[PDB]
């Protein structure tokens, strides 16, 4: 143990250290309100960063298949990384499908009450296959993939979550981020 | 991707995202020499994150054991992380045994050219068994841990590092961490 403590880099960044969890389906909006959200905190002088399913996927989890329990696998690393990065005083944006309760229940039991917001893209299938912006579902559809999400492969949606968006429809990905951001201002995570 | 990109981050944070990578046997003043670093940076107002060995075999890489296929798995992965700090804009000092060469040159080309320090804890086996301070040699000796490091599992030190620290002896972990902290200063990481 270092002298160097949470409350002295929260302090030095006046924020709290947090994971932010986006679950969805594909084409849910996760990525956009992701984007939104960290560029509304940036402009108010907050630290975020973004663990993106994807992208995470190529690096840590580049060993990872989407079997179910390499999803595990890929949820648990995530939510221990997450961890890591509230550790450090940054607000962790994670952007994952994670289809599976148990698995991102784990996650939040590796925090502090408090310290994990769970937030639901409530976007039904239907619609998240009409905008099927990176034509996955097309995929799925004409069989390139296998137990794609959605398709014949389960999604299982917070029973809990302190957050759900997207719900009503014509809801922007920034009107979205405003109401993360209200939210995490009021539970007090926006200053030291 | 986001709008908010790496410099972006930077300059909220007035310093460079960079990875620290100390390497040394056991006892060696690995973690002596993080924290000394660490508490000197954050006066300074710079914001790094330690990423230790112990530590993160009891989170992320709680599933790993010390065969040297799981050393080469841990070694990997807390390079990939250690990658996501520095792209947060954190100086992320890694502290770990990693014994192995290759590992450690894999790490290193996961991040542009001058972005990974190599810090060589160049200190002798007897002197570390001396200090003891873990008691872990005692243990190896007493037959407790097979395949310990340095007394019946390889130790492969840097060819090439950046830094090499603690060969004279009287050096103490405050004068060594001054040390890095003039590098860093000089190779321009602790100003956007
Ligand atoms: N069978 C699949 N189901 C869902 N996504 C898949 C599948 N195969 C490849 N992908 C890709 O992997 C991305 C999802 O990865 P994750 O968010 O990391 O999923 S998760 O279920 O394990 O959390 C999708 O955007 C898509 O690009
Ligand atoms: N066989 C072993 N060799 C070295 N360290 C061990 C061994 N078994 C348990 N340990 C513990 O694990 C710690 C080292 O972990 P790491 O730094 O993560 O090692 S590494 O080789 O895989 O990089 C030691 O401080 C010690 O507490």
């Amino acid at each position: 143990e270092c002298s160097v403590e949470k409350v002295d880099r929260q302090r030095l960044l006046d924020q709290k250290g947090c994971v932010i969890w986006v679950t969805g389906l594909s084409g849910s909006g996760k990525s956009t309100l992701a984007c939104a959200l960290n560029q509304m905190l940036y402009q108010k002088g907050k630290l975020c960063y973004i663990l993106d399913g994807d992208n995470v996927r190529h690096g840590l989890n580049r060993d990872l298949s989407f079997k179910a329990e390499d999803r595990a696998e890929n949820i648990r690393r995530v939510g221990e990384v997450a961890k890591l990065f509230a550790d450090a005083g940054i607000i962790c944006i994670a952007s994952l499908i994670s289809p599976y309760r148990t698995d991102r229940d784990a996650c939040r039991s590796l925090l502090p009450e408090g310290d994990f917001v769970e937030v639901f893209m409530d976007v039904p299938l239907s619609v998240c296959e009409a905008r099927d912006p990176k034509g996955l579902y097309k995929l799925a559809r004409a069989g390139k993939i296998k137990g794609f999400t959605g398709i014949d492969d389960p999604y299982e949606p917070p029973l809990n979550c302190e957050i759900s968006l997207g719900r009503e429809g014509g809801t922007s990905p920034i009107e979205m981020a405003e109401k993360v951001v209200g939210y995490l201002d009021n539970k007090g995570y926006l200053q030291a």
